[PDB]
């Protein structure tokens, strides 16, 4: 509410009317943010070398650092989770990832769809972690295929997020 949005040139960020947009935040320049998302404290998105385009029912949450290089724009597909003190760099992550708390994902990385990214892992430049696998260390590895307990894990973790987003929208 006490959040900073400013233009970067003649681009200004589109934030769906029901995307929660935490205090202390920074939106920037060419950012796209959809539905019922939500970017926790002091986050910040610099849409200022290329663009960002956050879909659905994706949580960034607090203190990440959404960032780009030239050559490859930022995209965070629908349904997907960002982990607290994330750096993302020109990174595309598919639909329904989730990328473990304090990791770093580098730009041309591709994250597959349900992919998950253990906590504090470094993922190179270019690295493409395949659908439905878990994957951590730094340069980080694929380990092994994930199971229906660890997809039902993560649609609990989405789902709440999208909640908790709304409810701490009401309190602004």
């Amino acid at each position: 509410s006490n959040a900073m949005i400013y233009p970067y040139k003649e681009k200004k960020p589109k934030i769906a009317s029901s995307a929660f947009i935490a205090d202390y935040v920074t939106i920037t320049g060419d950012v796209y943010v959809g539905e019922e998302s939500s970017i926790w404290f002091n986050t910040v998105i610099r849409g200022d070398v290329s663009p960002t385009i956050i879909g659905d029912r994706v949580n960034v949450q607090d203190q990440c650092t959404l960032h780009q290089s030239p050559q490859y724009p930022l995209i965070l597909e629908d349904d997907v989770t960002v982990g607290h003190q994330v750096i993302l760099h020109s990174c595309h992550i598919k639909k329904d990832a989730l990328i473990g708390m304090g990791s770093i994902i580098l730009d041309g990385a591709e994250i597959g769809e349900g992919a998950f990214i253990g906590a504090g892992s470094l993922v190179s430049q270019g690295k493409k972690i395949p659908p439905n696998t878990l994957a951590f260390g730094r340069p980080a590895k694929v380990i092994r295929e994930l199971t229906a307990e660890d997809r039902k894990d993560m649609e609990r973790i989405r789902t709440q997020y999208v909640e908790k987003g709304q409810y701490y929208k009401s309190l602004q």
